[PDB]
RNA sequence: GGCCGUGUGCCUUGCGCCGGGAAACCACGCAAGGGAUGGUGUCAAAUUCGGCGAAACCUAAGCGCCCGCCCGGGCGUAUGGCAACGCCGAGCCAAGCUUCGCAGCCAUUGCACUCCGGCUGCGAUGAAGGUGUAGAGACUAGACGGCACCCACCUAAGGCAAACGCUAUGGUGAAGGCAUAGUCCAGGGAGUGGCGA
RNA sequence: AAGCCACACAAACCAG
RNA sequence: CAUACGGCC
């Protein structure tokens, strides 16, 4: 379902075969139509595989991303999005 | 093939010893013997270039002594040389391991911000051990070699235990592979030709 | 000298 | 005990 608003969004249920360095650019171009993107974290580890965190400059870029991109097929797989349960280390150094 | 001897590598015993180790025991220095040194699989590849050392042993230019002197000689000696062998820089290497890529399958629906699941497959780099290092050398093979286990003996740090204590990822079960076993091919056996003293 | 290098070469044997 | 060296068979 949904959680409570955040600067960063939690993306899961991805295709686990797409490589780290390739996927970043496939995310930096597709989501930049909501606003500016700060950083995209992707790990291929057993725990973090098929998961991605996308950090925007403002909430407006992330809130619309939750609605406009909910269910979008990405490499023949549905894209599930939730709000982040924590604030990113990239964000914590400013506030 | 045997018997005596010298050297060097070896192990055992009985000595020394601010080294490492928790102990076993390893390493170090020497001296006297040859009684002893467990097992099964696996790996067979690279085998290039270039420097550093050696004992006995063989020989005697130079130099020393001597045959009173020269002419010959004689005696000592390595600094010359053979060579068991001890090793250094660079390049390459099989399987087993450290770490990385890509592919393949099995898992995994997982909230991270430091990196990270397991296999089998090539390719890659790490640390061993090789190789260079045979009588110039060519080639087969397993071993005394690299590797995983297996067994006997010793110790027990850590882990286990209330506890006498249990337990090996720690020791001990030699060195030989500067060619070991083989089959070749140098070499001597057995010729002249230089160089050398 | 001991030994080294080049060419030539018959055996069993010795042969790292 | 192994390698190599000096003798001897
Ligand atoms: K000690
Ligand atoms: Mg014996
Ligand atoms: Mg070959
Ligand atoms: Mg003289
Ligand atoms: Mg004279
Ligand atoms: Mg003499
Ligand atoms: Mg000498
Ligand atoms: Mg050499
Ligand atoms: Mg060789
Ligand atoms: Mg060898
Ligand atoms: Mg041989
Ligand atoms: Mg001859
Ligand atoms: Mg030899
Ligand atoms: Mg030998």
């Amino acid at each position: 379902p949904e959680t409570r608003p955040n600067h960063t969004i939690y993306i899961n249920n991805l295709n686990e075969k797409i490589k780290k360095d390739e996927l970043k650019k496939s995310l930096h171009a597709i989501f930049s139509r909501f606003g500016q993107i700060l950083d995209i974290l992707v790990s291929r580890s057993l725990k973090m595989r098929g998961q991605a965190f996308v950090i925007f400059k403002e909430v407006s870029s992330a809130t619309n991303a939750l609605r406009s991109m909910q269910g979008f097929p990405f490499y023949d797989k549905p894209m599930r999005i939730q709000y982040a349960k924590t604030d990113s280390d990239i964000i914590a150094k400013m506030k």
